[PDB]
């Protein structure tokens, strides 16, 4: 088995996580994901603080309560054209990225590598971290712990 996970750049501990390069996150296994990273689905208020520092995406990812996409700048193709924490509203579907949040990273910016998943557990699925520089890093568990993720 193997999972490939690209992650951003961290902002105010709040970062994006794209899973083999399509949509493909549940949301009870993007509250697993972050756990395995030490972290937590971000609340409303950490990912507007984020934004505030410097975070945007084109890509719709879990917060806790709701599938959202930061934009600072306002791109047709991207949250169609909005600015600020867009909420997606109307969906029929139920997998997307997710965000995450870890209270440890530094409050700005932090575009250094992710070079560990410190919490995840046994498991047979070679699970790589691909950060935006290429920079990988790779280790043999699991972070699922919902069968119906499996």
């Amino acid at each position: 088995q193997q999972i490939d996970l690209n992650v951003t750049c961290r902002y105010a501990g709040v970062f994006h996580v794209e899973k083999n390069g399509r949509y493909s996150i549940s949301r009870t296994e993007a509250a697993d994901l972050c756990q395995a990273f030490n972290s937590t689905l971000p609340t409303m208020d950490q990912m507007k603080l984020a934004l505030s520092k410097g975070f945007e995406t084109c890509r719709y990812g879990f917060i806790e309560g709701n599938v959202v996409i930061p934009r600072i700048h306002p791109n047709a193709i991207c949250a169609a054209n909005h600015t600020g924490v867009y909420i997606l509203v109307t969906s029929n579907t139920s997998h997307y990225d997710t965000y995450c949040f870890n209270a440890s990273a530094p409050p700005e910016e932090d575009c250094t590598s992710v070079t560990d998943l410190p919490n995840s557990f046994d498991g047979p699925v070679t699970i790589t971290i691909v950060n935006r520089d290429g920079t990988r890093y790779s280790k043999k568990g699991e972070y699922r712990t919902h069968q119906e993720d499996i």
